[PDB]
């Protein structure tokens, strides 16, 4: 579907078509919560939706992690990944062992639900992990463990394949259809008719070039994004239309194979370098169809000039939305703009697992693009296609979550510093996008003067100087940063061919033409950064001086601008613009407050750095993309604090963001306030996201401090199913 978004998810929330199990992707579990559909738009894709519901207490019953359930999910979804191997296999009696497969299956579901009692087997996430019906959910999931590793040992000599073969055939298969995943509820203060919905809808296309180097037509290193999936959150109005509060991007998870990087030679990791070039364009041509979307109809039109406009659409409406994209298209220079806020620890030294060129490549990568164009494709309708340049602008951050995000003085598990450089850049290229943004939209209140006044002190200190010899020496790498790109496509072209095959010759120049660019980049790179590292230094020192009445300011603003949001009858243009521009002013200061203080990374503010900068650039109208290495655990947890706190703000008399839904201590009381509410319906899309991508239920985040999450992390023990070997 080449489909307007608002009317695809207007479809995807209405009446839908049951499907059978038999006939589902994968398993699920949980019968009857987490229900499977057609989908309304494309032919065999399919889509999981849960409701919450509740006991008598008011605390949920859905989204909740049963043993059993996962278990069976477990089973399931590793005998499908088993039975497409001995299928494709070149060994035969092939139905024996599907048979004996199905047999040990059935065999150890029945001793399950023979030894695990109903009652113990489910957790309650809102609760502490040490009550007593906890500790024995705990029991129970250890004892399904063992059961788990005596199956899959089973599976493995029955089949003749092994475990990590299995895995990857699971992964493989997932892949190949991905399934649409939607939660509903009515968050707090919700009105009547009215409930809110957060969906996970898979997109991704491969790029032209990924298309023919993979044998195709337009064992290790494969190419291609994945875990890319785009994130809706709104309000279903009681006659079935829609309000969207958020929308985004979760993942993609690395841009680059990652496993392939243990024990390799300098070419390999250039290679690896060159890959995430190439999913570098593959998320180029991902943003541009995003953007497509987020456009009717009328709004394509108003952007076709009227010489080029047809008398006559076509009387298909898809072929008439096809006709008005490449219009569209072939008439107006495309621009895209992504931040991508990375919640890895880049510096850590144990348990490393190549945090730090998940952080070096991407932002190598994204820094390559930046202001240049990349050739991508552009679907218009179900056959058709058009291919265009796309301009491209980065910004990207790294702040950590994980335990070693700030590893104190002198600690040799991490080094804090690698990261200091591109997070000061950021927040200096985020706060001018701010200023520009701001001068720009000062126009269309002039009856509000307290939004003159504190316009006039976001401005900063004067800083214009060292801006122009960015902009000037930024402008030198163009040039450059183009050779760079076209230079590694070239190399990986060569090295993707056999050592059977390959002209070590050609390999070598190619090799040594990157290395001369990139230490030229780098060199154009430290300075630009050196230049940076002065502003931050007088950004500094300006918000200590006045950050006492930059807040009396915005409060001030607030003052003002609510009372006329609130008023019956301002139209909504004008109200969009008073939020739009407090929301604005609000994220970023806000921000400030966590970076020039340096309190971003204590337990209490764990994701709210990352949170107010991903915020920042959905209100700037940018692609917010966020990650971490698989995107299953530390990435989610800050979709969830973004998501939350859209849905809250939203729903306030307001529009305006007052950081409550941050700053609120969650206590998992018997009695909680509407923040943390809302908090617990969050968990239910992670679950549902992580079973389709590992088969079993998940997010494995370790949480840093509990006040930060309505839940006990206790899905993270059943993500472990998917790890054991």
């Amino acid at each position: 579907i080449t489909e307007n978004i608002e009317t695809y998810v207007t479809h995807l929330l209405s009446d839908l078509e049951p499907v059978p199990s038999q006939n589902q992707h994968l398993a699920y579990g949980y019968p009857g919560e987490r229900q499977v559909f057609k989908d309304p738009m494309l032919d065999g894709k399919q889509v999981v939706v849960v409701n919450s519901q509740y006991d008598k207490h008011g605390r949920p019953v859905t989204g909740q992690p049963d043993v059993i359930q996962e278990a069976n999910n477990y089973i399931d979804n590793l005998v499908a990944a088993a039975k497409s191997l001995i299928d494709k296999d070149k060994k035969g009696e092939k139905d024996l062992r599907k048979n004996a497969i199905d047999e040990m299956a059935k065999t150890f579901k029945k001793s399950i639900s023979e030894t695990i009692p109903s009652d113990k087997a489910k957790a309650d996430l809102f609760s502490s992990k040490k009550s007593s019906a906890n500790k024995d959910f705990l029991e129970q999931l250890a004892k399904v463990e063992g059961s788990l590793q005596q199956f899959t040992q089973a599976v493995a000599k029955a089949s003749g394949h092994k475990l990590k073969a299995l895995d990857k055939e699971g992964h493989n298969i997932r892949s190949h259809n991905r399934d649409t995943l939607i939660h509903r509820f009515k968050a707090p203060n919700s009105k009547e008719g009215e409930e809110q919905f957060i969906m996970y809808i898979p997109c991704g296309r491969y790029t032209k070039r990924q298309q023919r180097l993979m044998g195709k037509d337009e064992s290790d290193l494969v190419l291609g994004n994945s875990s890319m999936a785009r994130m809706i959150a709104g309000t279903r109005h009681s006659d079935g239309t829609v309000t969207i509060h958020h929308d985004s991007f979760s993942g993609p998870g690395a841009r680059m194979p990652y496993s392939d990087f243990k024990g390799a030679d300098d070419y390999k990791k250039l290679a690896i370098k060159a890959v995430t070039l190439i999913n570098q364009e593959e998320v180029i041509q991902t943003l541009a169809q995003r953007q497509i979307d987020r456009m009717t109809n009328e709004d394509l039109w108003n952007k076709i000039p009227e010489e080029y406009r047809p008398d006559e659409l076509p009387p298909d409406a898809e072929k008439a939305r096809a006709q008005l994209i490449k219009l569209y298209v072939e008439h107006n220079p495309l621009s895209v703009t992504e931040c991508y806020t990375q919640v890895v620890t880049a510096g850590q030294r144990v348990a490393a697992e190549n945090q730090k060129e998940q952080f070096e490549y991407v932002r190598q990568m994204m820094d390559a693009f930046d202001g240049s164009k990349a050739k991508i494709t552009i679907q218009t309708g179900s056959n058709t296609e058009v291919e265009t340049a796309v301009g491209y602008q980065a910004r990207m951050s790294s702040w950590g979550v994980n335990w070693f995000r700030q590893v104190g003085a002198l600690n040799p598990l991490s080094d804090n510093s690698v990261t200091k450089n591109q997070n000061a850049r950021f927040v200096n290229q985020m706060t001018d996008d701010v200023i520009r943004n701001l001068d720009k939209v000062a126009q269309n209140l002039g009856d509000y003067d307290k939004a003159g006044a504190l316009h006039t002190l976001l401005k900063g200190p004067d800083v214009s100087d060292l801006n122009q010899q960015i902009t000037e020496k930024e402008n030198a790498l163009k040039e450059v940063k183009g050779a760079y790109r076209e230079a590694l496509f070239s190399y990986f072209e060569e090295y993707q061919k056999g050592e059977g095959k390959w002209d070590q010759a050609k390999l070598d120049q190619l090799k040594n033409q990157v290395d001369g660019y990139e230490k030229s980049i780098k060199k154009q790179e430290s300075a630009i950064y050196e230049l940076h590292n002065q502003i931050d230094a007088l950004r500094k020192a300006y918000y200590t001086e006045h950050k006492g009445q930059i807040n009396k300011a915005l409060q001030e603003l607030k003052e003002q601008i609510s009372p006329v949001i609130q008023n019956k009858e301002t139209d909504p243009e004008t109200k969009s613009r008073l939020q739009h521009f407090y929301n604005s002013c609000a994220y970023l200061t806000q921000a400030q407050e966590l970076y020039y203080e340096n309190t971003w990374h204590h337990g209490k503010n764990n994701f709210k750095l990352q949170t107010l900068m991903a915020s920042l650039s959905c209100e700037l109208d940018y692609a917010n993309t966020k990650g971490s290495k698989s995107n299953n655990d530390r990435g989610q947890r800050l979709a969830q604090k973004i998501v939350g706190n859209a849905l809250w703000t939203a729903m306030s008399e307001d529009g305006l963001y007052t950081g409550e839904f941050l700053d609120h201590r969650r206590t998992h009381g018997k009695e909680v306030s509407n923040v943390e509410q809302l908090d617990r319906e969050l968990t239910t899309i992670q679950a549902l996201h992580h079973t389709a991508n590992t088969g079993v239920s998940g997010g494995k985040f370790e949480i840093q401090d509990k006040a930060n999450f309505a839940d006990n992390g206790l899905f993270g023990k059943v993500a472990n199913f998917a790890k054991i070997k």
